């Protein structure tokens, strides 16, 4: 109706601490990422996918059309510098879509 309002939104971060490890092995991650962005998360000419890739070869990019995940493979250093990268695009681009205004 009217003067209405909302809240009680979702968090996440319980026992968290700056963490390392050390050990020559490989790591799969993966990025929760919609896919009905398949055609703007990969770009017209495919460059948002280029430059990545270009910078981090090591990391694979895949993307299901189902599974509606991004499957990351490599190195946990650049792993964590990929599917972070992703998770970052990915917000800007549903933030663009749908502009709340209250």
């Amino acid at each position: 109706g009217s003067s209405g309002s909302s809240g009680e939104p979702e968090k996440l971060g319980q026992a968290l601490t700056e963490v390392y490890a050390k050990a020559n092995s490989f790591t799969v991650s993966s990025v929760a990422a919609p896919s009905w962005l398949h055609r703007f998360i990969i770009g017209k000419k495919g460059q948002n996918l280029a430059k990545i890739t270009q910078q981090m070869p090591k990391v694979h990019i895949e993307f299901t059309e189902g599974e509606d995940k991004i499957t990351l493979e490599g190195p946990t250093e650049d792993v964590s510098v990929a599917q972070e990268q992703i998770e970052g695009m990915v917000k800007d681009l549903i933030n663009r879509s749908g502009p709340s205004s209250g």
